[PDB]
């Protein structure tokens, strides 16, 4: 048994009347208790994710199956055995908050390892490519797919205008319109780091490196017609079931392999390997298994520690740097600035984001300063040995720059079409008429320039593909 | 033909490619274009609101049927043929932004007119009753109909705990569980004020009034399984019809009516007159028409536009006052308190929300001052004759106060059950059976004793409602 | 020994250069150290208090002398003996943080009580009366007092327009000119609650409260030449001084009386008791020693403790209730409002905003929520007798109401001149010197009606006081 | 004749007196305007900049003399006369608002230039060099200059350890501590750019520049003692001083010159051409004039114009970009993102950092949206031929990197004691002996080992120079 309070600590002896006039009268703007409680939940709602708004969360944990120390001197990689706590949150991508979790979309799959050295954080999606490689343009193609800006409404003409326009999002588009654009939930999906990322070890010698999370539920998706079914019942259904297989023991995992690459194969490619519309064959660089996360823990609060949640790409630990890949080098500084505004510049303080690893430096104040600091020395370099000091232990790896000038300029080798064609042709028929079928309902309403240049970039990717669709849309293709 | 620029409007000389080194390496900070534009971007949102955060807008026009002039000086309502520009904002309740259209819950009904001597806004739903008739409790309800705060999914365990607990809310509860729990679209819909208001004549005298919108579209409402069936194929289904309507040429629109009431009648009723879980008899207080408000132009800019559109019930205008509802009173402070924290302190500039009539005052500063102030006198009283003075002919009433002391105390005559009785014998059988499937698809799975309550609540109201609840949920309330 | 980390917890390996296209060239964005530290350097500073920006904090100690309950119930009052920790600030009013202390000014004196029954704050000043008594013209004193909002410089002809015009300043004036405007510092000051609150004690009776809190160390005030030569080597001579005090351990005290005066005196009075341009004679309403308050301890942060501290009137505790003073009225309401704004929606998490006593309560969320909440109940009622409830035996008292209207009207026996000329006629003859030189100085450069207005306010409190201020401006007021 | 209004446009009936139960009793929360003008009064303050706090703001004009088409393309300054509107602010350095005039420090003399190709700003100072070269020093710089965090008050002992330990500080600190690190106020003081920029040509060609500014009234310093006096009786003189000479027609005014020098002229100096802690010789780069410009008006509000006011040295136009100096590097992020904190994200559409150049992007929403955008299209490319495109003609140059790799290295020759040498030498013996009283009056308090590191830095730039001030100092410095 408690008091109701004020969060002066005053007990409350009413939380069921306001203060006025008599009894039916107006009321007073002498009452401490009611404005305080309704000026706190006049206040409870912050900024959303700019994308990913949608998601859920879990905790668990990280264990190590094969050290992986020849490769990197990542300190949580380190030993068999060793295991790390991990924070996951999945997510949709372009609707907000409480939009349904049936929609087509690439799925989120943020995980954040509470490493010895220092929060590590690898911030993925199910599928392993993306539809663009340069930062510069995310705004534009977010902007193309979110909600049209008069209307509020999705419009395919928009994202398709700017897709067809932008011929690298061919090989995405590949996979997010067969039945893998709409996971059955985030459970039974795939996990990608899709960067190419560095790997440096003890000696100083790097490789470059992907990420892949397999499932151990497997992975199943969701026809247009499944997805409608479910969404007539349920628009959350994703975050119910993450929450009621953890409720009951039934704890989802997902294995970890990676993909090694020595820097000098890049001459051997006939496309850029830090190119993140790209894949690398897994015939000839093998998935190699590291580890297995199981997620075993639901949060206490969801806005307290899913929606504060804060992961970042450039949250990197030694032995794990970013890539040259220019949509990554973007994403380094998007993530702490979007969050600064989102959460507060000492958003690093919300529990969830805090690190195991000991934090001491000169930084100070702030919005919502809580960590009761003290002493008089904030500045380095200064003449106390107790003070924190740099550790030259932990430098960075120095990569060799290859160009002679600061340029804005298209990778070479681009190949926009390649993969996408061979992406095609991996599909199973019934894959492929599912891939038709859903790009010809997306398509099907489109301004018909933009619909012909959809066609001609899916024609360049494999003759059949674009033939098929063409044919499925009533398109005429034989002048070209 | 225009030069795409940044903020400093400095044409840019490439919008695709990040500035990098060489062709392939890694990006630099001096890239002022990409910052500024990623920068942007992850400042894009704003807090939704707290409640009604799924909705939509569109700006018309009210024309006067019946000059009011008897009953209130409102200079809006002056004059047979008066023309006002409104804005209005549609709305659901519980959910956040992107959740479906097809969920019950009040419908928001906010209608600011921009009138020759201020804005008033008519700040409504739906339904003409409310579940709560004191402000203090609006917090709690809230969070008891709201995603339960560890699971993110709404609990009907949860908020029939609340409302079992708060019997006042049984009227409403018999209006919501109805079929018109779930308008079809918001054309198609009812709009009431809820509370009682005082209009004041040139006289000084005071009437209650009451007010209500009829669509000239009529009333419609989805059954549970209508309602399944668009959640299917469109969570935005309401949002859509709106814009639709309007950029078709078909304007919706509503007739305004008014009950009044004479003060004294307080003494004479078995309920009190301006508690909000209340309605007032059409036999007794019969509607009276005043006018007309056709929708016709959607906005330019969503986010601008509907999304930092600000409406309060304390935005009343000379004639127009609040009454001693608790519900309301609260009211009156929280709306404006939330939008200095969603919108900034200065969002009463914001276009939608500015008046048409002339604004003067010595408010200045605050986040994002953008509007050129000039001048040396920011204080009254000062000596200078042009300065703003107040106005003595704007002065609003001084309602008699009936109690004697500042007191924390339920209304006299609170009356929770009879008029839900009322309701409930008023329905048509077929009405009837829509309510009591509505009501035990929600109630079957709640704890039994919340169960049993909320029986016990509806049975109190009327016999046959409550067996009737009983029966089909298969409990026996025959030993009591 | 330590390492300066990352707020990831990353150890730094190189905190003096940022991350380089060689030793000599531009900069890259991939430099995370850099643009963390940076960006949280560039996010240090928060909004300065709208007044009393410039000021100085200490812990200490409270200890009753003498109980107090046979007039209030507080809980930190009960009992010989009895220490309650405080934190107090001290503050000028008008200019910003980093402005001098040498100003004349009233001084603040912010006690906040950690008490077993909530935090208790008592916002007080040196001098024991206010310009005004109604907290709508707030804004406007402050505004005219204030630099000038074109200039940026305080403007004694702008102040005297709006005190001259607000003849209730005159009491108050006539305190602020003598050279008590200008403590000498912190520690030999004068402290009073100003208002009249009331006491109630275990039975439900009432009594009208004044605060006095007398220095240990005596009053010392500077004359305004003294103050210059001040100005000249030191701008925080108060703060520096308070600091310095405390690290010797020289700690300063304060005895703290009350007044007691019946509710039933009002009418035996030509003044109103809850009149904050008043005060009450020590003759008629003798001071009664309750205890002291010793100041021990400096804070280990100051922006932490000292900028982030939020006192409100409002923090009122069991046994200490508002008085009907209309400025007292009106900062119960703006302390808190503006501390969200400053603060944040949860600055009552801030520690030194922290209670003592525990906090319960169905709020949650808001910015940089840090608290750990947990649990699936946020509303009340509820099902759960372990959850907070009200608690009846903490109600507040019920004060009678005299007025049977809501208006809008000027006290009764706003009495604007007498006590003034009482006060004046208490000077030495030094003190009256000191008061004519220090309004002289004040006035002789403003607009001559103004002038001639405020020699005629202070002739109203007493003929010689005007006179001679009029023969020292070369005023001739010969035919009035 | 005006009537005062709320912000709703409806006219006040009453500004003086609260709403209230009878003309004595407790206030009612049904008073808008009460609670309308107190919640915007408690919402003034916005954040103060992080240094630069304390400053005063004027707009004027910028006339061409010499056209500069030969070295850079910059439209304004094209041809013989042209004229650009500019908006200045003046500043002190380290404490904050409301901190005094006299104090020691480098000045501000931040230059906007509203151009036809956009807003340029040269973001200077009045001394010509800089205490360190890095920015990722910058908030250590920083935090050991401001007050104790501690005590809020500047410590000496903490600035000298940090200056002591980065001693590339020893030629700022031999301009600071003359006389000139008092300026006698805004208008008879120098400006310099500090750094190195690239100018480059309508054919590609590119030199380093360097700019500076002669007062058209001199410069002029105050001595410790000169100082003094002036704090005694004004802490704002320099801010009066500005206004007051623009508001009697008595328009400061300063010249532009430039230097200018090759690229190549880098390998064969001692020093590199852009560490900000060198000047470059006026003999060997002889100052060339380009033009004038004088203020002439003060602006119309200070907080709308001057407290918001958004300057950045990464708002450059063609023909004017960066160089290298990684000092400056830094400063190109860290100014927006310290404004879109202080000032919001849309701070660029506040009145004074408006261009007067188009604006056209793709950019939306954000805080207080207050531009009424309008359109369907916000994303590029797009098959839009009248929406935004960039356009080639303004690309930016493409400098060349000297490095092969990313690095953290201090730059090759640092030469830190040459130029503080030189500068000593350069003084008038009455200037050398100020020199050593200001810094002795400096270090005569701090830490032994700290104080005999300065004295050892001061030697090493010239061995009369350290000797001096060792002997001021009563230090032995013998053993050494
Ligand atoms: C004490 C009772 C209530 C409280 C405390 C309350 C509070 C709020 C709050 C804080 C908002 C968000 C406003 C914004 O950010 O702009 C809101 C929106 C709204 N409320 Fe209420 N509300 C209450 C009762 C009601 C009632 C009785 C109705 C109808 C009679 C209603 C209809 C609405 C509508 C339509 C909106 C959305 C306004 C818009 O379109 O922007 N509310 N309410
Ligand atoms: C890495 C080194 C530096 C950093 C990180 C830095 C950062 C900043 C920041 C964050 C502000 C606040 C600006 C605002 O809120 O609008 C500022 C102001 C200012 N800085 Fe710097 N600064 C640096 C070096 C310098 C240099 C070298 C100069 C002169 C060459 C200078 C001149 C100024 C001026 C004049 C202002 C005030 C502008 C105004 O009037 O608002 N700063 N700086
Ligand atoms: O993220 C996406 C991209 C394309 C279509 C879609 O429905 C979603
Ligand atoms: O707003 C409401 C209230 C009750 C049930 C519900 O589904 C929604
Ligand atoms: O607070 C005040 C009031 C009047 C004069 C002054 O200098 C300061
Ligand atoms: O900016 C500065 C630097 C050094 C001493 C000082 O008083 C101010
Ligand atoms: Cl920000
Ligand atoms: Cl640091
Ligand atoms: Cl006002
Ligand atoms: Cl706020
Ligand atoms: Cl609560
Ligand atoms: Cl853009
Ligand atoms: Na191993
Ligand atoms: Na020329």
């Amino acid at each position: 048994h408690k008091n109701l309070t004020t969060n002066q600590g005053v007990p409350v002896g009413d939380n069921q009347n306001s203060r006025t006039a008599g009894h039916r009268g107006p009321s007073f703007l002498d009452d401490y208790h009611l404005i305080e409680k309704l000026a706190h939940f006049d206040r409870e709602r912050i900024p959303e994710r700019v994308v990913h708004a949608r998601g859920a969360g879990a905790y668990g944990v990280f264990e190590v199956e094969n050290s992986m120390e020849k490769h990197t001197r990542a300190a949580f990689l380190s030993e068999e055995g060793k295991q790390t706590d991990v924070f996951v949150r999945f997510s949709t991508v372009i609707h907000p908050k409480g939009s349904p979790e049936t929609l087509r979309d690439p799925r989120g799959f943020a995980v954040k390892f509470y490493t010895e050295e220092g929060n590590y954080d690898l911030v993925g999606n199910n599928l392993p490519i993306f539809f663009i490689r340069d930062a510069l343009k995310f705004p534009d193609m977010v902007h193309s797919l979110k909600p049209d800006p008069v209307t509020n409404i999705q419009d395919p003409d928009r994202y398709w205008d700017f897709m067809t326009l932008t011929p690298e999002s061919t090989h995405m588009l590949t996979w997010l319109f067969s039945d893998e654009g709409i996971p059955a939930n985030y459970a039974e999906m795939r996990g990608s780091g899709v960067h190419t990322f560095r790997w440096v070890n003890k000696y100083g010698e790097t490789k470059y490196v992907k990420y892949h999370w397999r499932p151990s539920e497997g992975i199943r998706n969701l026809s247009m017609e499944e997805a409608a079914e479910i969404q007539a019942n349920d628009f959350q259904h994703a975050t119910r079931d993450l929450y009621d297989r953890i409720e009951k023991g039934n704890y989802p995992a997902w294995d970890l392999y990676v993909q090694l690459m020595p820097l000098s194969d890049y001459d051997e490619l006939d496309y850029d390997p830090c190119d993140p519309t790209k894949t690398w064959s897994e015939e000839d660089y093998p998935l190699q298994k590291v580890g297995r996360m199981t997620l075993n823990r639901n949060p206490e609060n969801f806005f307290a520690e899913t929606e504060q949640a804060a992961f970042t790409p450039s949250a990197l630990v030694p032995g794990i740097e970013a890539s040259e890949d220019k949509l990554l080098q973007g994403r380094l500084f998007s993530y702490p600035d979007t969050q600064r505004h989102r959460l507060g510049a000492n958003y690093m303080r919300i529990p969830v984001n805090c690190p195991y690893a000991p934090v001491h430096n000169n930084q100070q104040d702030g919005f919502m300063t809580t960590t009761r600091p003290s002493g008089h020395i904030n500045y380095e370099p200064n003449r106390y040995d107790d003070q924190p000091k740099e550790n030259p232990h932990y430098k960075e790896s120095e990569p060799v720059l290859h160009g002679d000038r600061m340029v804005r300029q298209k990778i070479e080798k681009p190949n926009d079409f390649k993969q996408a064609g061979e992406k095609y042709r991996s599909y199973s028929e019934e894959e492929k008429q599912a891939l038709i079928k859903n790009l010809t309902a997306d398509l099907k309403g489109v301004n018909e320039k933009t619909k012909l240049l959809a066609i001609c970039n899916f024609y360049r990717a494999d003759e059949d593909y674009g033939q098929r669709l063409a044919d499925s849309l009533g398109v005429d293709i034989r002048s070209y």
